[PDB]
């Protein structure tokens, strides 16, 4: 039995470029987390309590995704390399602008997973494509959800009254089309 | 065993300037109470039932704070001196103006506690600083809450529709960021 | 009513040096979080499942502490500034060495809080000292707990049998003297 | 409607090389089953009751996997061909050696599935890749589990005391990192 780079018994070796791509993707999930924390704060500063609660939860969920990836590297007997984390964006001129950045962050997270997926396919790493499949499915749902929240905020067209109504929807847990 | 100014057994004497400051602070709590009663009435007169219910409760809570302080003076064997109570402000041109006065009243209540706290420290009265610590913590929460309500009302920008939505939030007990 | 640096109504201004110190302390809590994540991974790589579960939870708790501080800055109408986060230490020669780093991380977190506390006192910021008091109390308990775990691991004197027994204690939730 | 090789209505023909590969893989699952039975016996002979119970269950689960594959061939209207089954390995010099063989057996089971998967892709058999996807996911978990058990036994470094502790873990159902 061979030993993997992290010292555990090795079921099958992993291409170093694929390993590097997964380590970088963990940083993307961690960066999404701190970005949603920054967004939660921006909303709290403007008394948008439902948006604050929503993004507070999204921050925790993205961190959970990051940990899920670190566990996959452990399972593959590969080394983890937790990286320096950039500071998030923290300033927006409007809730609509913030929600556009949020949607872009979600779509960019999917693009990162897609890049890992394509590298796994080039390397015939079926364990990794199987691992990523349900994460892509979750991303479809999250993109659908963020398009819904962004579109509803844009429909409000900057009217504070409409934004208060949507804020109360989010506080109540009404965060997707259903 | 020595007898304190109120006749009870005396655990430790209290500086008369500190005693006077606590008696004055009790008046500040009582004045906050009648101010919030006046605000509850102003809101009721304009059919803002959620704001009326909110300030009705705040009036009762501030009175409870006043009584809590009178009990501390009893516990320290110090005399209470219930003072003449000024009439509250009763007229405002808008809900936003009323909420600004409410926030100022809350911040001024904290400033009064801080002044007592500093006098207690100058006199090495550790019982009094310990007594005040949780009251300062409550004040942080109340300032956060009043900044939230004031900010939400200001966001409404005088639109009656938005103010009705917020009024219904308060009636439902949705009074802070959560 | 004045507006604070984050735009909310301002109960009382905060010294900019104290604000900077709190923002830096939030980074210390976030760094403790990612350090405990790195430690959880190191333990998982060596099949120390109880230590992995323990540090996984500590990572989540430290993140919660960081968010708790960001909420205090919101409550004080002060700006948050989420900073770049250093990569954690990730390599140790033994569990005893890892636990020494963990204890040091906990003690250093307390030292950071103490530095903020002293600055708040120099500035007569009683809200901040009151806010920090229960966090210092939690730190006493955490230092006691980490001294217990470190001491128990050192008592094992590198014997794998003893380390398996302690690992099973942690998996069962037996993590302090009780 | 066409009839498949097993006589049932045929939704889509299957490449004979892919069919042969699935029939061979069923033998691999059956061989894993009897191998884990042999390991359960070896452990029972040495009073390692927790390891005996663990491998007894693994033997039953691998047989269930084999039957799951036979049901897929039925669903595809393909013939099953149950093959002669080799005798398992039955002798090991130590529990660590046995656990290495167990890990290798698990990794080799995954390699067999991967070989079927690649053949299905070459033949554009999307039903078969979809069928195999959750089985690969289960294999990731089983490889992670067997790496954990092997690593814990190796950490024991042949100390009977440590092996008794781990044996009791397995009897209690504590068989993975959790
Ligand atoms: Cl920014
Ligand atoms: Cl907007
Ligand atoms: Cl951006
Ligand atoms: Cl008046
Ligand atoms: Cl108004
Ligand atoms: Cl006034
Ligand atoms: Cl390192
Ligand atoms: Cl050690
Ligand atoms: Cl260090
Ligand atoms: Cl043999
Ligand atoms: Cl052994
Ligand atoms: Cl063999
Ligand atoms: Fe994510
Ligand atoms: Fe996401
Ligand atoms: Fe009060
Ligand atoms: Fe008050
Ligand atoms: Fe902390
Ligand atoms: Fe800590
Ligand atoms: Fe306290
Ligand atoms: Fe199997
Ligand atoms: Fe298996
Ligand atoms: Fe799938």
């Amino acid at each position: 039995v061979a030993q993997g780079p992290n010292g555990r018994a090795l079921a099958e070796s992993m291409n170093p470029d694929l390993l590097s791509a997964i380590q970088q993707h963990i940083s993307i999930e961690r960066y999404a987390s701190v970005t949603y924390l920054a967004m939660s704060i921006w909303c709290a500063e403007r008394e948008l309590a439902g948006f604050y609660q929503f993004f507070d939860g999204e921050a925790k969920d993205e961190q959970s995704h990051a940990v899920h990836f670190t566990q996959y590297l452990i399972a593959r007997s590969q080394s983890n390399d937790l990286q320096t984390l950039d500071a998030p964006r923290q300033n927006w001129d409007s809730l609509a602008s913030l929600m556009a950045t949020a949607f872009q962050m979600e779509a960019d997270t999917t693009s990162s997973i897609q890049s890992v997926y394509a590298l796994a396919e080039r390397n015939s790493d079926t364990r990794t494509t199987v691992f990523l499949d349900p994460l892509i499915d979750a991303q479809i749902q999250s993109e659908d959800q963020f398009a819904y929240l962004l579109g509803r905020v844009k429909f409000a067209n900057g009217d504070p009254t409409a934004l208060l109504v949507i804020d109360n929807e989010l506080r109540a847990g009404q965060t997707q089309r259903g």
